[PDB]
């Protein structure tokens, strides 16, 4: 599926939002203009509280637009930025309760845990939630389990949490660029790498889009905003920096 924004802008609170649509407090979002071909790949930047997690809940139809269209036709698969574990298997925890061997050895190889199915004697029949797991082998069957499921359009809202450096770079390139490479997908994200690799970018700031479009185009609009170790920084140190350019433009 292809996915279409034009000319959004939406409410949280219902009441304000009625207002706006009729007439045509703040916005969470506004003026949203984004496309998105089949197999494409869009990365969502910004600052905190930019609406990035909102967009995606529109997207879901959680958030509904005042003004503008959102052109989606599909089924979702969402993977948010606080992974979850299933009182079950891990098998069970990535592939619910269709079983397919071919896509789940891919998933499961793409998402690297394979080293850690191979730990235990019951392989991925051992049960979670029961044996305890790290942040990063947490967020990494989230994302194997988001990306399994057999959707239209994968929404991946920063999933790479806990996870090293190295371990997020080789991932986002197996999963994201590889395995997903046919797939529409959307990924929130605060990494100068992603926004290189992505098809389409757009980056928000308070509710307002700063900037739509590709990472050559960002080079060529946006030289003094663009101006190697950024990624090294933290999130919380990425963020900061990235707000705080965006305030000043
Ligand atoms: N379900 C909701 N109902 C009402 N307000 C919400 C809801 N979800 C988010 N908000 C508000 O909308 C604003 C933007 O939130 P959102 O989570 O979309 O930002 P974000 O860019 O994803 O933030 P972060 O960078 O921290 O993930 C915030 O003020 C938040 O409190
Ligand atoms: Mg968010």
């Amino acid at each position: 599926t292809e996915v279409v924004m034009e000319n959004v802008t939406a409410f949280w609170e219902e009441g304000f939002g009625e207002l706006f649509e009729k007439a045509k407090g703040t916005p969470v979002l506004k003026d949203i203009n984004f496309k998105i071909e089949r197999g494409q790949l869009l990365a969502v930047a910004g600052s905190t509280g930019a609406g990035k997690t909102s967009l995606l809940m529109m997207i879901m139809g959680e958030l509904e637009p005042s003004e503008g269209k959102i052109k989606h036709s599909g089924r979702i698969s969402f993977c948010s930025q606080n992974s979850w574990i299933m009182p079950g298997t891990i098998k069970e925890n990535i592939i619910g309760v269709s079983y397919d061997e071919y896509r789940y050895r891919s998933v499961i190889k793409a998402c690297q845990l394979e080293e850690d199915i191979s730990k235990f004697a019951e392989k991925d029949n051992i049960v979670l939630g029961g044996i305890t797991l790290s942040g990063g082998q947490r967020a990494r069957i989230s994302l194997a389990r988001a990306v399994y499921k057999d959707a239209d359009l994968y929404l991946l809202d920063s999933p790479f949490g806990y996870l090293d450096v190295l371990t997020e770079k080789e991932i986002f390139e197996s999963c994201v660029c590889k395995l997903m490479a046919n797939k529409t997908r959307i990924l929130v994200t605060s990494k100068m790498e992603h926004l290189k690799k992505a098809d389409k970018i757009l980056i928000l700031h308070e509710g307002s889009s700063y900037f739509y479009g590709t990472f050559s185009e960002l080079q060529n609009l946006r030289p003094d905003f663009s101006s190697d170790s950024f990624d090294q920084f933290s999130a919380e140190r990425r963020n900061s920096i990235l707000t705080e350019t965006l305030h000043r433009f």
